[PDB]
């Protein structure tokens, strides 16, 4: 759920 998290989304 990396692309689901706002801060992890930057790496997606």
């Amino acid at each position: 759920g990396x692309c689901s998290d706002p801060r992890x989304a930057w790496r997606c």
